[PDB]
């Protein structure tokens, strides 16, 4: 399914190449831009334990987040940032980019690897 393709075939998009944020474009969108630090993004999301949704969809509005502010796991400020308006990329996540060795009860357990669908609703500027 569509974890196991993302460690077979996803991109590393980490700085420190250490497989910790993992990344596949399913579908493209526009423009040459992507987000930077510091903007309100718009997304619809899919997202679950890579084990076996949490959805943006289940509560019938898009999610929104400031990039790079804290907000959101380290791998949505690092992924979502090399996303263009329209795409939908899938990311598998490794704990030490998500909620680490402490986990979030009761929803993420300890040492926990993340999969979501992302799709780039839009962004605007601080
Ligand atoms: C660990 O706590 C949660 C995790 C996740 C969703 C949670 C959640 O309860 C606070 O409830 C949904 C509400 C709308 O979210 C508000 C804020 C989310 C925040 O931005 C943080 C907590 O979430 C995140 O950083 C990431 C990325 C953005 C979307 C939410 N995500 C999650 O980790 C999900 C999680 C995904 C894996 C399946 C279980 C839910």
């Amino acid at each position: 399914g569509a974890p196991a393709t993302v460690t077979e075939q996803g991109e590393d998009i980490t700085s420190k190449k250490d497989r910790g944020v993992l990344k596949i474009v399913k579908r493209v969108g526009n423009g040459e831009e992507t987000p930077m630090i510091g903007d309100k993004v718009y997304v619809h999301y899919k997202g679950k334990l890579s084990n076996g949704f949490d959805s943006s969809h289940d509560r019938n509005e898009p999610f929104v987040f400031s990039l790079g502010k804290g907000q959101v796991i380290k791998a949505w400020d690092i992924g979502v940032a090399t996303m263009k308006k329209g795409e939908i990329a899938h990311l598998l996540i490794k704990p030490e980019y998500a909620y680490g060795s402490a986990g979030s009860l009761p929803k993420i357990p300890s040492n926990a690897t993340l999969f979501f669908e992302i799709e780039l609703l839009d962004f605007k500027g601080e």
